[PDB]
């Protein structure tokens, strides 16, 4: 049901910007967003996880992406968040194994600084590695978060991480600069309603699924003052690089 708050950002000091937002505001079980480097993803991201980890006790999920290295940004930035956080839910403590990239909110049944105080609850949150396929064995899980998905590949989504989602009717946010027509391009299709769009091929004509809502912005879209830059690389960074990693293009 209840998605964070303007309440709740304010809490965690985080103002977000429009794309962001609109990634906040959906209810949709897969968000999957398409956007440019420096778009705001990760923070994001990370807020969605703070959230569920203090307003579901008990709730668990994973931070997924192609390697432990980049799976440590998203994580990093939930622990940073949820250890100052926890100071204003006086029945919560926080417990971290950074190594394991594993992050535990306990709940108690009054303040934990109070005598005879019980763990009711611990939600728990997970940075996990597609490139260690082994560590990826299961948990129940109520809401996923996949780091540039489109490098990711789709049998980790189909095996490893879907089935895991679907018995708790857990939720998705899928994202990822694209990387051509794969399976992320095939996803966001599903979610898009913002028609015809260049760089999104079929965009316009394309079927929707009720439980997919899509998010699409290239850097200069969150950044505008920074378009000229952008484009001023061109002449250094190859044109399909530029293309999906500001431009955000399916190509």
């Amino acid at each position: 049901r209840l998605r964070p708050s303007d309440k709740f950002f304010e809490l965690l000091g985080y103002k977000p910007h429009h794309v962001q937002l609109a990634i906040h505001r959906s209810t949709a079980k897969r968000r999957v967003a398409c956007l440019g480097r420096q778009s705001g993803k990760s923070e994001a991201a990370s807020v969605e996880a703070v959230f569920e980890l203090f307003a579901r006790p008990g709730s668990q999920g994973w931070i997924i992406a192609p390697t432990y290295d980049q799976a440590e940004i998203i994580f990093g930035r939930v622990v940073e968040k949820v250890e100052r956080l926890a100071e204003v839910f006086p029945a919560t403590e926080v417990q971290l194994q950074r190594r394991r990239l594993r992050l535990l909110v306990h709940h108690y049944d009054r303040p934990v600084n109070a005598p005879g105080a019980k763990r009711v609850a611990t939600s728990e949150f997970r940075g996990k590695s597609a490139d260690r396929p082994d560590n990826l064995r299961g948990a129940t899980l109520d809401f996923v978060i996949l780091d540039e998905a489109a490098m990711i590949p789709f049998s980790v989504w189909s095996e490893a991480i879907e089935p895991t989602l679907s018995v708790r009717d857990g939720w998705a946010l899928i994202i990822s600069t694209p990387k051509g027509l794969n399976w992320f391009y095939e996803f966001f299709l599903m979610g898009w309603r913002g028609g015809l769009k260049e760089g999104i091929p079929n965009s316009g004509i394309n079927q929707t699924h009720p439980d997919f809502e899509s998010f699409h912005a290239a850097s200069w879209d969150v950044w505008p003052e920074r378009r000229e830059w952008y484009m001023e690389r061109r002449l250094y960074i190859p044109d399909l690089e530029f293309r999906q990693e500001y431009g955000a293009e399916f190509v």
